[PDB]
């Protein structure tokens, strides 16, 4: 629940796909399969959670995007 596990919880996906120092959508779909489906259910789509996570215009959802998302994971 707390961050802390958020931390490993995360790389333990991040891992699971390319270099868990870089975040994916089909990485994050999972996550947020797993960690918060119900953040799926939003009228923000993968691809807008994608895009919209994603805003250093890279590819990346590192975890300080993810950070972005603890605030809709937060409400
Ligand atoms: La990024």
């Amino acid at each position: 629940k707390s961050p802390e596990e958020l931390k490993g919880i995360f790389e333990k996906y991040a891992a699971k796909e390319g270099d868990p120092n870089q975040l994916s959508k089909e990485e994050l779909k999972l996550l947020l399969q797993t960690e918060f489906p119900s953040l799926l259910k939003g009228m923000s789509t993968l691809d807008e959670l994608f895009e919209e996570l994603d805003k250093n215009g890279d590819g990346e959802v590192s975890f300080e995007e993810f950070q972005v998302l603890v605030k809709k994971i937060s409400q």
